[PDB]
């Protein structure tokens, strides 16, 4: 049967794993975030046909720069994630993630994914960011970065409340649908 | 250019038109709501390619009946709508709507759409339903009907709050794609 491979990249603490667990188990892991870097599968109906959506988690720490690319082969679509309450992670999108992804897979599309949006309305978080003269990343600022980096589009969500979650992956699926053309797919090689 | 035609059908007072207006303009029609079955359109990017999604509105009144079938030609997918706070509209789903669509277009797939889910929390709508010894339709019930009716699946939304709106059309699009062997209504 038909398959789509999606790889999730982004800095540590961005919420990549929670994003995948909430989506695949419809339940945010509030007790203990699984430590293992795994890959998940979910079957999705597309035009009355079964499709397997392969979601691949990655290690965001700099210690894995040499090994991370090993997961990129055959990738149909990339999810480049950053936390909206983490200006640092947002800047690494342009400085580190898109460059890395385009270097190894120039033709493969990617979506810019803002995460942890529930924290934008968290007094505590605002205060912490304020004490350093920082404010949450806004959808407008992110949309501009997505446009300039040539991302398919900018989407955002919260794995906690699950808001915008399903949307992120519906969009990843739409961006992944490889036009039948003989053979000129954007699958990474 | 690639096109997908989606026709919305359902009882009156359900909110079919408000649903289409809210999705296409991203705002609920308060000041005024068209009395016309005006058809809309939106461009959606799929696999790097431009697709034009055509949304065709219709009348649910028992009068508009036979004329209504005139908009079915070339329909890739239907959205059988019903208001969750209207058990009446829910019964007409199986009793009328599904039967019609399947009658005219036996191959064309359809989604079961619950609307006005913003009112299940609203007090009044509850009390008024209590008088008739009735309660708001539940997702559990809808999913059952959707399954028994051979629907692609069930989805619900609120043209008002806009909760689940984009998801409804994302699913509608998903259900319309395919390599003759098409379910296009003819
Ligand atoms: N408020 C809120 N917190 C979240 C959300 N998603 C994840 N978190 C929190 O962010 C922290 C990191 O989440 P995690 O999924 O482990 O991040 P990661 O990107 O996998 C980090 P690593 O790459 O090292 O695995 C945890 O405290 C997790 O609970 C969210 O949607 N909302
Ligand atoms: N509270 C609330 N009211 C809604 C919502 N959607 C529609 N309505 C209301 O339902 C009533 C009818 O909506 P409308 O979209 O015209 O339904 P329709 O199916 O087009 C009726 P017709 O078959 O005649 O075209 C109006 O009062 C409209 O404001 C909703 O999501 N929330
Ligand atoms: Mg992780
Ligand atoms: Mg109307």
């Amino acid at each position: 049967m038909q398959t789509i491979k999606c790889v999730v990249v982004g800095d540590g603490a961005v919420g990549k794993t929670c994003l995948l667990i909430s989506y695949t188990t419809n339940k945010f892991p509030s007790e203990y975030v699984p430590t293992v870097f795994d890959n998940y599968a979910v079957t999705v109906m597309i035009g009355g046909e079964p499709y397997t959506l392969g979601l691949f988690d990655t290690a965001g720490q700099e210690d894995y720069d040499r090994l991370r690319p090993l997961s990129y082969p055959q990738t149909d679509v990339f999810l480049v994630c950053f936390s909206v309450v983490s200006p640092s992670s947002f800047e690494n999108v342009k400085e580190k993630w898109v460059p890395e992804i385009t270097h190894h897979c120039p033709k493969t599309p990617f979506l810019l994914v803002g995460t942890q949006i529930d924290l934008r309305d968290d007094p505590s978080t605002i205060e912490k960011l304020a004490k350093n003269k920082q404010k949450p990343i806004t959808p407008e600022t992110a949309e501009k970065l997505a446009r300039d980096l040539k991302a398919v589009k900018y989407v955002e969500c919260s794995a906690l409340t699950q808001k915008g979650l399903k949307n992120v992956f519906d969009e990843a699926i739409l961006a992944a649908l490889e036009p039948p053309e003989p053979k000129k797919s954007r699958r990474c090689v």
